[PDB]
């Protein structure tokens, strides 16, 4: 009933099998509440300021990720965060894709949007950077998130050892199927620099990509 | 070094990345090994004698597999399993090939390994198997390399059966996680429940599935 925007956000160095089947996931179990209707899901890489000696450049980063979607017809990568000229907190990306969601829907309930994350960011609160304290809660209490759990992961326990995720759980939906692409990219990135073969864990024009670009080789 | 195939025999019922992702690993291990060459993977899907209700018929499997392998310029699907009149055991599919490959000459001996991951290596080892002639067979004239599925543990099952353990030298681990941890039962069940298995399943596969109507109650 609900339309509803699914954002992603984290560094996606580079995007993985992983990070897709996410998507799809947590759009069937939202359907399958039957409350909401899945419109459109957003996937923003990090802003290269401040960022991780391996952290390739963003427009790689936003590269692959075209790449990775030419096969989806629901999700579509924002470059927005990653051209903004500074440091980038999750909350704001999440405002601003908010008020151009708005501004959108205008023109065609009110739709939500919610921060597309796995089980372990309950524990972590990191997408990919450490959330402010006093940021935690407007991202669950006026987006939501919406979890999707690998293997080992324990939401509930999670949700036990916070006050905040508590206090605003009904904002908070965990995914029921399991993720089964147990892929980081911390993975993928050790397997390129050491020859090994990561075919079927990412797309293959994303493989092809860090080929030809050089990528992940030390 | 020796020229080595990797066969991995199954239902396919489908095909899905974590079969294809198996041989990548096992491919790497030999490798990396520095005595093996790698030149060839056989997909063989089983006979529909075999026979349970829900295994799609063997053109569909053949047919599946042969999309999946199309971004693939070494693994290749073998439907002569599947063509013959009565379902065969592994060791007998093993024979075949191996012939096949001694008879397309050799640039020493190549060799024919069996590719699993470690829950077809614990069916290798219950104990109505422990003097069990073709599991030695496989182990002693061709043997294994296996691929570690996560929560077992194949050193135990080697362990455990002594067949397996007589001829351990012949069955190699693979190190490298599977990371793609997908049963062909998980997508069957999805798929007639009307959920994604996108990323789970090459692109063409999920098509020709939708295209033929497979796996929908």
């Amino acid at each position: 009933r609900i339309p509803v925007v699914l954002l992603a956000c984290g560094s996606f160095n580079p995007i993985t099998n992983m990070h897709l089947r996410l998507f799809e996931v947590a759009r069937d179990h939202l359907h399958q509440t039957g409350r909401y209707q899945v419109i459109e899901g957003i996937i923003s890489p990090v802003n290269d300021s401040y960022g991780k000696k391996d952290l390739v450049a963003s427009h790689h980063r936003v590269a692959m990720a075209r790449l990775a979607l030419q096969t989806s017809d629901w999700i579509r990568v924002d470059p927005w965060e990653s051209e903004q000229a500074q440091w980038m907190e999750t909350v704001k990306v999440l405002r601003h894709h908010h008020r151009e969601l708005l501004r959108s829907s205008a023109q065609m309930a009110l739709p939500e949007l919610k921060l597309l994350c796995g089980a372990d960011v309950l524990k972590t609160f990191q997408t990919p950077n450490l959330w402010k304290d006093t940021h935690i809660q407007e991202i669950v209490e006026k987006f939501g998130l919406v979890c999707v759990s690998r293997s080992g992961h324990d939401p509930e326990r999670y949700i036990s050892d916070s006050p905040i995720l508590q206090q605003f759980q009904h904002n908070i939906h965990l995914a029921r199927e399991p993720v089964l692409n147990e892929i980081s990219a911390t993975y993928v990135r050790k397997a390129l620099g050491q020859g090994q073969s990561v075919k079927y864990l990412l797309p293959e024009a994303v493989i092809t990509y860090i080929r030809d670009q050089g990528l992940y080789i030390n």
